């Protein structure tokens, strides 16, 4: 054995590094860094420090045999050596034959992680508790405004982007730096997709750190934390357009599937989750286990689980399934469970935030493990960054002048430039873009992006005390009907009218 | 995909009503049934209605390829297929061939775990909560006769269950059942070393429910945790044994170099976890991270499974180190956490250890899903049943008398027929009698464990209470120098003396 407990072992000793780090610049009150930015800077070092060590060695190359009559690879295989059975199972297609000599020398360890591991196991603690850690304050009489900017803008992004990219490409071919018609209109509203969801999970920490006003932390959390699902889904129902015939068309019939496809999944995923809460929140209210936490604690888990492992069956998107069943037990559950469970299950789901999100970081701040990257062609990270940088610009200030004409005499002015600084791109866009492989226009959006983040998320943490000190933004603020387009308003007669008395205000808490 | 979700969803499911049914037990007080054994039921049920749902379908056969050149299977592979090449991976060997046809039918879902699972994730959550949760009071006046017990009686049995088993297989080569001379002594010693590992779990919950006598209590305790780890060495001890020549020898010159062996890997790992909770106790009594329960928790965590994984790396045997690093730290660095982080980790360490004891006993249950069983030879199960109770009679008995010549002034009469009782056999007989596969005795082993384990668990679990009641056994008890060898106060006092004034009893909790 010890091939995963070395690699293990590393990551666990970087992030002990980076938790004293952090403690240290805490200590002197420096900032000017985050937890995130010095995982990945950590991880940068060791990536470093590990490509240029060993790298005189030995070249290894695997065999080839020539097994007659096989025209497929099957996922599974059986393989009759010595009058006994073997199974082989396929992993990965490697098709660098021709660099396998450079890629055998300087292997050291691969420690490379499954596609999949981001999007099952990594992902959903950080999208769950960001959907129950709720401030049930606010953020109802400015979740129109939410939902307008996390649907509207996202889509306009992402357009924005898709143009920009396919100009930059006509460029590019007119320069001939490569062969034309390998890249495509589908490609840069893939592209234009996955730049679309943004974490500032520095910003909100500063901004939680320094008690800014809450309606802007408020606005900024829920963009974030609804963008990120619009921006999955709208990449998976990318993904499915498929024409028939002459491929890479313009209306071919298929917008209509494509649109009906994302609404059908996205409502599922809502009815699931809101399913799954109401089941275990009548199952709560009707037993009496406040009196064992960790029966019922053990319960909500198990049910929290089995939802996400429900919605991925399905066919329908984990993710937004996960956020939905979350938000939906924050709203309900949380009134019944016992004192102690509250926060039993707080402690527990934070912690595996912490954990994942800086496993992430620490897995992303690593750039030289990949073999197959294809970091050239500056023109196209130039174009990368003014797209998204001019995509950032008319997400805000366009919606912002359409919410300021029925606006709900609360003006957000001034704000808008914080919401422009704030542009960082999360967890979701670097999985999406390492789901895809062996691609050339996939590894280079995968670079590309990499690039982006990096140099996003350092210049952002550096610059976001200068940027709110330029604004005179009010901070050190204790957080302690028919503007509503008279639907909220209906809406919460609704809940209070006949929800709440069946499945709260009735059992021992 | 859709193959790892309905698995683990059927997991969920089977959780959710194992513990609906506990709590429907616990609500009549019926009890005569625990959690475990809920499960484990649970399990069997499912298996068993699996099994006989959709039995006639389709026989699925696997293309063969006659591979030249190919005198070996190695691991990785690299195929080179239309002018590309793809990996794969050799995952397990199927030696099935012959009854394929009828594996093909009644396919329906494996369901498998590997069983590197139970011994990576799973267990040793299990053996660091068991570590942590010391009662800090008692265990020390009777921890000499916890040792000698947990020494001795488990070597003592694993004789007594070889020589028994040795001689059951004589009379079976004399019945002429099947061929002799696959059989050997070895194999014998394994099954002693694998049936030596006790876990007395509902024993153990009967007994703090009901609140015994801490010293019969503190007692199984110690010999249920220290003798999985002590089988589980000798187990290695065992595996390692290989006569260079005229194999299946005996005093083939390689007993001293065994014993050697398993010294050095037993104090490699003690020092090894020792080590880590020093460095960790330091680490925390220099700094300030009282003020910040989230970071000291991760820190804690984090150093825990560095320690695992370094101990994995090692070559050593992480589950004992492991067990020292958890007892440490809670002598130790307990003192030194904040008053928050003490709960949150003892409540996050209990919750995983439940929910990972759910896990082994729910797949447990499951008998009917591993096709190459051998459950037959009911001479061979009756005489593993002998041999497991001779071995239990002669591990008490003979080393409580001989603890009674020195006794510490407390002599532990009429105890001894409890722990004569209290027989249960825990995971790490399951896990190590898994970990070996396609082998007839190997197969034939893991088949009478996995039965043993089943009568065994459930007997005791009926009869505990009227075992208790006939005995007369003490209840309902609150809590709340020279006989010790002389060994043990000097222990106290250097600790008192040096230890404590440097790695505690400064800085703010």
């Amino acid at each position: 054995q010890h091939q995963g407990a070395v690699e293990l072992l590393v990551f666990n000793f970087l992030l002990i590094l980076t938790i004293l780090t952090i403690w240290l610049f805490k200590n002197h009150r420096f900032r000017f860094l985050h937890e995130t930015g010095g995982a990945m800077v950590y991880g940068l070092i060791m990536g470093l420090i590990l490509r240029y060590a060993t790298a005189p060695t030995d070249i290894e190359s695997g065999t080839v045999y020539d097994c007659g009559k096989l025209a497929f690879s099957p996922s599974t295989l059986l393989i009759n050596i010595t009058d006994q059975v073997y199974e082989y199972k396929y992993k990965r297609e490697i098709s660098q034959h021709n660099i396998n000599p450079h890629l055998g020398n300087a292997i050291l360890e691969k420690m490379t992680f499954d596609p999949e591991i981001f999007f099952n196991v990594l992902l959903p603690p950080i999208i769950f508790h960001a959907g129950y850690s709720l401030k049930k304050r606010h953020f109802f009489q400015n979740l129109g405004s939410i939902l307008t900017y996390a649907f509207l803008g996202t889509a306009i992004s992402c357009i924005v982007i898709g143009l920009i990219m396919y100009g930059f490409v006509k460029a590019m071919v007119y320069a001939g730096q490569l062969k034309n018609g390998d890249f495509h209109f589908t490609d840069c509203l893939f592209f234009g997709s996955l730049m679309s969801a943004t974490d500032p999970v520095t910003v909100l920490a500063i901004f939680h750190e320094l008690h800014v006003d809450p309606d802007l932390y408020t606005l900024l959390f829920g963009e974030s934390v609804l963008n990120d699902a619009v921006a999955i889904v709208l990449t998976y129902s990318i993904s499915i357009y498929s024409p028939k015939e002459n491929p890479n068309a313009f209306d071919a019939a298929a917008f209509f599937q494509s649109v009906g496809n994302f609404l059908g999944i996205f409502a599922g995923s809502f009815a699931m989750g809101s399913a799954y809460a109401v089941v275990t929140a009548l199952l709560t209210k009707f037993t009496k286990l406040c009196e064992f936490p960790m029966l019922e604690t053990g319960l909500f888990f198990l049910l929290s689980w089995s939802a996400f492992l429900s919605a991925e069956a399905a066919g329908l998107t984990g993710i937004v399934a996960v956020l939905f069943c979350g938000v939906t037990q924050a709203h309900y559950t949380y009134n019944n469970l016992s004192l102690d469970s509250k926060m039993r299950t707080k402690q527990l789901f934070e912690f595996m935030n912490f954990l994942a999100e800086n496993v992430i970081f620490c897995y992303m701040g690593l750039a030289l493990f990949t073999f197959q990257n294809h970091i050239f062609n500056a023109l196209f990270i130039l174009g990368a960054f003014l797209a998204i940088f001019v995509a950032r610009a008319c997400n805000i200030y366009p919606l912002s002048f359409l919410l300021n004409l029925g606006r709900k005499h609360k003006i957000p002015w001034n704000f808008q430039h914080m919401m422009m600084f704030s542009g960082l791109r999360g967890a979701i866009a670097f999985a999406l873009a390492i789901r895809d492989t062996e691609s050339q226009p996939k590894q280079m959006m995968f670079s590309t992006t990499l690039l982006l983040v990096f140099f996003t998320v350092w210049v952002f943490g550096g610059g976001t005390t200068p940027m709110l000190t330029w604004l005179q933004i009010r901070v050190g603020v204790d957080l302690d009907k028919t503007e509503s387009a008279w639907l909220f308003r209906m809406w919460y007669g609704f809940d209070h009218k006949y929800l709440k008395p069946i499945l709260t205000h009735s059992g021992p808490p």
